[PDB]
């Protein structure tokens, strides 16, 4: 169980269930998983892939509610970038020159 839903079981959760075929465990055995992020737009108008998320923050993490006050996504953008300088056991791998095919995804390792 868990006491507010953390960002470490919301994360295994997105991805356990596989919200976006971009984002998910290269190896959730040793709890290894990689994200897509931005491929085309310099930052958002258009971010697909990490859309369904962009929008979960806020009334997620708990900075904003709708129907309340008004929406910031240029701060809900902000948090993600945390999300890697959090949990001291995620490893950013982008890859460098080897894993890259046509996609390149900033592929985070969590240890166990």
């Amino acid at each position: 169980p868990v006491e507010r839903m953390r960002m470490r079981p919301w994360l295994e959760e997105q991805i356990n269930s596989n919200t976006i075929p971009g984002l998910k465990w290269l190896n959730k055995e040793k709890k290894i998983f990689q994200i897509p992020w931005m491929h085309a737009a310099r930052h958002g108008w258009d971010v697909e892939k990490d859309a369904p998320l962009f929008r979960n923050w806020a009334i997620h993490t708990g900075k904003h509610q709708p129907g309340i006050d008004k929406p910031d996504p240029k701060t809900w953008k902000a948090n993600f970038r945390c999300a890697m300088n959090s949990l001291p056991d995620i490893e950013e791998v982008k890859d460098r020159s080897i894993k890259k095919g046509n996609n390149a995804f900033r592929v985070y390792r969590m240890l166990p």
